[PDB]
């Protein structure tokens, strides 16, 4: 029993992360086969920094100008390229240590595990959620660029985000593995906000789950309700609409608990328009939406 | 910038999880150098939980009674002993990935990284603290026996805690790696509670130092106090009492922000009688209470 915000078990990304050093900048590369995968700003100087044009700098760029440490291992790099935001770097060894992996995009609202390192060290591990308006709530220091988030399916590591970007907000910003952004986001230093958060509703109604399994149920009530009705509530206290695809998502809590979603979501819509009372919840007083149907699922 | 509950990474534990089984059942094991360690209850059948006799059912097993496999290696057990409540199972093979580590018994209002497991197979990782009540607030499954609690400083392993146990309440008990119980509880099928907890008070300010750092600083207060006085009412509200010692292991977070710990106990006076008003600090309507100083520190400076 229990509930917790729990990661993946990050060894198998704890033996990809190296060191990359470009210039005046180090920060963290993820190596995987005979490739060294990092942001492809530290190809720039602080001043290149606002109007970067990236084709031409890693063009005036040489292999020499680039060094990988693996913790106390000099790695040769012998190529490089870009993809989107992301520099790869060929090196002369593979990693003997590289787990079975896919690369994946996730959609806002999914949760993965985050790897924070610094200068190739690996720092700490915590859970995030996609936001819905693609950022992240995240913690990191100077040299945690290139850090990355993964999810583990048994035995192969799907890798989603690497980091790149932290806004005058404290918002954190990245790419997918193929460089393409996460949102309207761009690498370089020009004035960038991000949109208006939501909350991530379906993983409301998943962690309400969690909660009726550990036993707590005081929130349950006798009224149902439409999908179009919790909406117009859902609207109004800027959460996320519900589709008949999240009930779908839901249908093995649903089942595993006895309550049917329109049930819940009537729970829910009374939650939000009567408040919760200074009652508290799996040990919150504010509603949880960092984790998915799945998670709660994987978990209990 | 940000604050996360962040675990340490677990790569290093992860390479130690084995799978052990006697009779009936099966759990996690540590395998480090020629030694796995597990929960003594792995010997008893449901029936022996009533009432077990350790060292009666020790003597009747033998080596070959205890499958220990590791991965899709079995290996062979060549001597067993109890060591108060934990096995030592002595194994034919050392651990090639046996990391730098030592045991260490920790206290109430510690914090540590746990490495959930199923049958040997690493699950997944969060931070707990040691509840003053001596439990802690877990997620475990079936099959999550002898997951460990474990905490890093720099390359070395700090093992402190082996799961044995869930009360009734759904919270968590356990033993240190040499087998010792933290708390008052008994690896016997019999009526067990947790006391009454309290709120690791040291642990709220290191986090209202935190929030200062990330820019919320709303509940700084004009006014400031002293520790006989914040004393008093944190007993009235169940926070544990605020220790000389707790002042100095804050002191590099009152360096750094610039604002005195007994200033930021008049901050938290005033949450506590006046509570937060609708606002949030990092996120929370609630005081937070499982970030100790040194994991404030560690996670903003580095
Ligand atoms: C990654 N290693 N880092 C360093 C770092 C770490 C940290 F915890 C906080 C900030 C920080 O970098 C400081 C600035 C560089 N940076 C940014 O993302 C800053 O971005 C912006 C700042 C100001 C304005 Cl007006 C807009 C933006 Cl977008 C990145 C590199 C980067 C810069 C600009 C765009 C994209 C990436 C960075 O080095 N980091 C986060
Ligand atoms: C560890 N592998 N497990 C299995 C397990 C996992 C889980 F997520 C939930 C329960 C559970 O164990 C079921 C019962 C065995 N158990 C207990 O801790 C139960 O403890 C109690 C039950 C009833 C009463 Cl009145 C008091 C207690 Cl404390 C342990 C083994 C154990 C039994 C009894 C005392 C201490 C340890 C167990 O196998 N586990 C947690
Ligand atoms: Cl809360
Ligand atoms: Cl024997």
């Amino acid at each position: 029993s229990g509930f917790r915000k729990m990661a993946f078990p990050s060894g198998k990304v704890e033996g990809c992360m190296v060191q990359v050093t470009c210039g005046t900048t180090t920060l963290n590369g993820l190596w995987l086969d005979d490739v060294v995968y990092c942001p492809r700003h530290v190809i720039c100087t602080s001043e290149d920094m606002l109007n970067p044009n990236y084709e031409d700098l890693l063009i005036r760029k040489s292999n020499h100008n680039f060094l990988v440490q693996a913790g106390n291992v000099q790695l040769r790099v012998i190529g490089h390229s870009m993809q989107n935001c992301v520099l790869k770097l060929k090196v002369d060894t593979a990693n003997p240590k590289t787990p079975k992996y896919k690369f994946v995009r996730i959609q806002p609202g999914q949760t993965f595990s985050v790897l924070a390192c610094y200068n190739g060290s690996p720092s700490g591990v915590y859970q995030c959620a996609m936001r819905p308006n693609f950022t992240i709530k995240g913690s990191f220091l100077n040299g945690s660029c290139g850090s990355v988030g993964f999810n583990i399916d048994y035995d192969c590591v799907s890798f989603c985000y690497m980091h790149h970007m932290e806004l005058p907000t404290g918002v954190h910003a990245g790419t997918d593995l193929e460089g393409n952004f996460y949102g309207p986001f761009v690498d370089r230093q020009t004035a960038q906000a991000a949109g208006t958060d939501t909350t991530i509703t379906v993983n409301v109604l998943a962690w309400l789950y969690a909660a009726v399994i550990n036993g707590d149920r005081w929130f349950l009530n006798r009224f149902t309700t439409t999908l179009n009705d919790f909406n117009l509530v859902a609207m109004k206290y800027n959460y996320e609409p519900l589709t008949q695809d999240h009930v779908d998502i839901l249908g093995p809590l649903s089942a595993q608990t006895g309550i049917a979603v329109l049930d819940m979501c009537a729970s829910l819509k009374e939650l939000l328009q009567n408040g919760m009372n200074g009652r508290t919840i799996l040990g919150s007083a504010l509603l949880e939406d960092e984790f998915t149907p799945f998670d709660v699922v994987r978990q209990c």
